């Protein structure tokens, strides 16, 4: 049941300003830890710099709320 | 490691309007489920009716965020 932990990741990410959905989330256990890779949607008219700031906020928010995560790589794509 | 689940319960409860701390939290596993009893602090000058509303909001907030909880009994005491 990774459903429970993935549901938490998504919820957490979605509550960060500028996230327009979670497009992708791959999470796996490395021992008792989670390592994850996520793609978020953002406004296409955000700058690249803003997109990088939103990714960094999501990394902070998600890692703050889900203490078992030990690696979280966040990227962004335009979403309408 | 019930520390992780109890930390989540407390955080969740503390973010509900009118909670002035978690005074007490007993949580235990009943199979894979959590059953818990909690006392929250509230403003002494809240009415008894308001205190009951805050308890009901905490029950909702906590059970909404921690899906493994299958019983949560919330009571209130005055806290300055």
């Amino acid at each position: 049941h990774m459903e429970a932990v993935q549901n938490r990741i998504v919820e957490a990410a979605e509550r960060v300003p500028g996230v327009r959905g979670v497009i992708h989330l791959r999470a796996r256990y490395v021992g008792q830890d989670i390592w994850a890779d996520m793609i978020i949607g953002v406004d296409p008219e955000n700058t690249v710099e803003q997109a990088h700031e939103i990714c960094e906020a999501v990394q902070a928010a998600v890692c703050g709320k889900i203490r078992r995560i030990e690696s979280l790589h966040v990227s962004a794509e335009a979403r309408e």
